[PDB]
């Protein structure tokens, strides 16, 4: 057998993984910094797992365009040539391979981020559509802010433990909602406190509004924040550019509209067009306009 | 009798009926938020509401285009297939209907904010000056403001009266401006005092400056901030966007004047005029500008 | 005798007029915001009004077009139905005509600011060149941050005296800077302090940078701040909008110029033209530029 | 000999200057503000200093265009006519020549800063690729905020000594991480705290987010911060209006793509094109898209 890459199914398929690799994007970063020391999501983590393995299956049995290529030898040694390396290490499972704690093999399951590189492949599917770009462009201002907020976590994590004297991120929070750490590190915020703090620290930074409450004083927290200004400042000068553009390319049909219309007016004014033949030059220009767009 | 949708008439009852609907936009938010436990306003709200009555049977008295539709079964059944139930689920006055606190029914009094849709659909009336669609913008602008301000209330004061050990907003306003909560929950800022400083805070989150004495603490005021962020950096994409777009509408004509005036005066230098037939040449263009714009 | 409009005489007296409509514009509302109870100031500006004063003169005198319009009684009376009015109330000495304290006196005076006008007309003059109009935009808004400073200044000044319990933003620049009002009013910052801190504001306010050291806490700071969050907007949309098509403006050559080479590159890969060519292809490119722009 | 200032030698000569010059432009004013009272810096700074001279007899060496002048007598005439007095005055070693202390000769050698001429000369060979001008506006950007870092300690340290009763941005700075200020100005933070706040608190105002903990509170601090207000937000006029500009400049194969495509669409739904034609146009337009661009 083999699938057409243009088929119902394979656009179908590409649409799901699309939801999985976001699902990858959210929660390897999150149990990475927060999480490092059978379940609803212990369970879900697996079937995601095994779901990407099955694409690698899809990807030796799909067709390609190099009009299309259908022999399975030549399908399967373009993929080897190809993304086959990319593709398996993101899925070698390290976890039933190496023993050297539990954070070692949780830090190493960030292998798994490389299933963003399916998304930037297949772009000329996923970026055909306005309000699927719009989509995405959200979706990585909302995850550059996750990602930001498990490293701003992981700067505050790796120090509050350390001779700090009280001075990082993760003291004040204690002291600013009524739960303090004790000195041997016991007490503090939860890890909703911690983690929702972050994030409302990282959309802070990114929309570049300071409300006060959060700040930088260790020199790692000052230089994740100058980081922070040029990622954000690069980013606004992008995302926020290519979305505009977007709404403003939605709405082109109207931006047009509004500017012939104007014309015709300026036109009927300059020429003190009277009214009999009036209507019919601006009932003339809608009923062209919503005919032809 | 049928009103014709074109009439000076229906042109002066749609924009009263905007003006209405901004009424309906400020005070219907405020009351479900600040207010919940004859007056000028008990009156005026009352006389608001019949006119939002009339207004259904003025859309059962008015032709339509589908050339003019002037048949009043047409009409009629035009109007049931398509907005009547909205319009008619607007008008249902719930406090002469249920019994269950006053609390309940000023919540469910919301129900009158589905008269935003009214302005919604004639888009094409409102819309066709750009002086009126700068109008609108800012409008929308502040009702997005002062609905936050309503929806940043809720979380403040359905977090004061519980076992917040005094850090959610609400503590925070009492202290600094010296009218400090009694453990009952008596005493504390007035509702002048928490309405500004909500409007304050959300035009502050909104434009992304955060002057340090308004900061989200508790878990759910920074989720509100995550949002708000969200929010205005979507609306600075769309409607700051769309302020600078009419700006430089309304500029156009000076747009391309100096554009076409520095191309004749580059010409001008190019080709070293002499002055006699310069003049000619720039008068020219100067009358020839203000007779054809 | 008679001025014709378009001399070198009265194109350097309006370039001349501008900067006093400049000091105006600066010394006016700091005199009657910071200085409400000969020096060089007192004799600079009674010089100032005495040229404010000719300018009327020379306007009865000048030429305009309504080709050019000469005669002294159609000059002086087309002023008389034009701008007189206006200019004459911007030249009433009221400081010598009323009586009711100097507080009155010098918030009567402000009455100068009617000068402004005298800029809102010649524009056709002021903004023919591009680098001027930079001058003019950002003389905009420096006078904007001057003028809500004094504002702001009125606020905290109007409300330091009364019976505050020390919530207002003059009692906490005085705490800040370690010159603490005594309970008479005495002692507290001096007017460089109250001034320098009042145009920090609102430069902070209008380009949405709060750093947390001056904030609103009284219900007319923080409605203060919402109006100069509205007004910030709008501005940026407009004053920075045009600052970068201006700047775009002067760049246009440049732009061009890399948009006409890249497609001259494109055109010369696509086609792969031999060198001895390609040479003559963009060296013609070089040449035929820097002759036509 | 002689050198053609196109050849590969010339182009490698002066991308390599660019590299020293950025060198140049991050130790000069740091050792002035931070330094001032073999090791590696100290030999690197030497090493330098001989490739600036060498550059010069570089300039004696070079033909240039005025098709190319290549006698050594018309090289060394223009050369002497143009740049070489500022490449001198950036060349002498005033350490060498004065003796009154070490602070006056190492804030004299600022005078290497007219190196950066180098590079506002030689922007037909800079500017010519996408990617380098990128390159170039986010160091320019860098360099903005190291130079504003560098006078804001400067600041910051010529009030810390002074009877400034601890106000100043760097007693503030020595509070907050634990590190205080004893009365004879010993104690304090280290070279890389001050360092690392003051190009924190730039990027910060450049940026236009306030934190909260860093903040300008003596009138010296203030009016920087007026001043730093107004840089940013021209900077942010014409830097981050150009970078948006370059990458939808590279950004503008697929741009274009994306309407002629959507016009293709448009025109395939208002005709109602049957599949078997639809497909013919649909791929005629991605082979001529893709062979032409």
């Amino acid at each position: 057998w083999t699938i057409l890459h243009y088929s119902p199914f394979k656009a179908v398929w590409d649409w799901l993984i699309l939801l999985l690799v976001i699902y990858t994007a959210v929660f390897t970063p999150y149990s990475a910094a927060f999480l490092l020391k059978c379940q609803p999501l212990a369970v879900v983590d697996l079937i995601v797992d095994i779901m990407f393995i099955v694409d690698i299956l899809i990807n030796f049995r799909t067709t390609y365009v190099n009009e299309v290529v259908s022999h399975p030898g030549r399908i399967a040694v373009h993929y080897f040539k190809g993304w086959f390396l990319i593709d398996m290490v993101a899925a070698i499972p390290f976890d039933l391979l190496i023993f050297g704690s539990e954070e070692l093999i949780g830090l190493l399951k960030t292998a798994r981020l490389l299933r963003l590189v399916r998304v930037a492949r297949k772009l000329d599917r996923y970026s055909e559509y306005g309000a699927a770009v719009l989509f995405l462009l959200m979706c990585t201002f909302a995850l550059i802010a996750h990602w930001l907020a498990c490293i701003w976590y992981a700067i505050g994590n790796m120090e509050q433990p350390h001779m700090d004297s009280r001075i990082g991120w993760l003291h004040n929070l204690g002291d600013q909602i009524g739960k303090p750490y004790n000195s041997s590190g016991l007490g503090g915020p939860s890890i909703k406190d911690k983690y929702v703090t972050a994030l409302y620290f990282t959309f802070s930074s990114l929309t570049s509004v300071g409300f006060g409450n959060v700040s930088p004083n260790t020199n790692s927290e000052k230089i994740f924040s100058i980081c922070v200004m040029l990622i954000g400042s690069l980013m606004y000068a992008s995302i926020f550019g290519n979305v505009s553009a977007i709404i403003q390319r939605l709405y082109s049909g109207t931006a047009r509209y509004h500017t012939q219309m104007l014309r015709v007016r300026e036109f009927i004014r300059f020429h003190q067009i009277p009214n009999p033949l009036r209507q019919r030059l601006e009932e003339y220009f809608q009923h062209a306009w919503s005919y032809t767009n």
